[PDB]
């Protein structure tokens, strides 16, 4: 009865967790390049409608997630965010928009994703192309960092609950590398941590796009590992 990790969930499967009262993170697991890893995504009360933010990392897991929310929420979803252009996060887009799912990402979200041959969400989201650049989003709060894992990476935050939601520019903390790191800016990396961690200072729970949410120790952590990372490379 905690948070499940990725030996619990076959491919194909989600799970929901409660996080806080209208705010769960759904997980699921994919193999890529040979290996499989759990990814996180979350869901935000908007009403009597929910707000998805990202994929269940593919066409077949997030029609898998549609259907476990209708089970266990039984709300509508209506809208939602893909945080970075990666299969991760827009892979299930398609699934998304067919069940009448309004999808949206930044501009520069939906361009690195037509150049990479992935989902495309339909709508853009304008006002997060410079470091620090926040708006609001029915529930939640969007903000841009700056680069880290990716150029176009998005946190979200949920001011009713404080939930922070990193994606995948914040690692857990059983982490010891910055991953594949194709189209990170490992320079850049820690300071949008910074940024981060000086826009959300009351952040209870801080939820990674891969593994266990924790507290706002998951940032530092992040901003050490990807450090390391850097000087080990060098
Ligand atoms: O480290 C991470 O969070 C991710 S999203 C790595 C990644 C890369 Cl860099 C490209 C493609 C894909 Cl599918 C994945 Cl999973
Ligand atoms: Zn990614
Ligand atoms: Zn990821």
């Amino acid at each position: 009865g905690e948070y499940p990790t990725v030996n619990e969930i076959p491919v194909g499967e989600v799970r929901l967790y409660q996080i806080a009262d209208g705010v769960w993170s759904h997980i699921a697991t994919q193999s890529f390049d040979g290996a499989v890893y759990p990814s996180n995504g979350l869901i935000v009360r908007d009403g009597d409608e929910l707000l998805l933010i990202d994929t269940a990392w593919g066409a077949k897991n997030t029609a898998a997630l549609l259907a476990e929310i209708e089970k266990q929420i039984g709300l509508p979803v209506t809208r939602a965010v893909s945080t970075h252009f990666h299969d991760d996060r827009v892979g299930g887009v398609d699934v998304l928009r067919a069940a009448g799912v309004a999808t949206y990402a930044s501009p520069s979200t939906r361009r690195l994703a037509e150049a990479e041959g992935n989902e495309i969400p339909t709508h853009s989201l304008e006002g997060l192309s410079s470091s620090g650049d926040a708006v609001r989003f029915g529930p939640v709060e969007l903000f841009y960092p700056g680069a880290a894992h990716s150029t176009d990476n998005l946190v979200v935050y949920v001011p009713s609950a404080n939930v922070l939601y990193g994606g995948c520019a914040v690692h857990e903390l059983s982490s010891t590398s910055a991953g594949n790191v194709a189209d990170a800016d490992l320079a850049e990396w820690p300071t949008s941590v910074e940024r981060i961690q000086k826009h959300y200072p009351e952040a209870e729970v801080v939820i990674p796009g891969h593994g266990l949410p924790g507290g706002l120790d998951l940032l530092q952590h992040t901003a050490n590992v990807v450090k390391a990372h850097k000087n080990r490379s060098v």
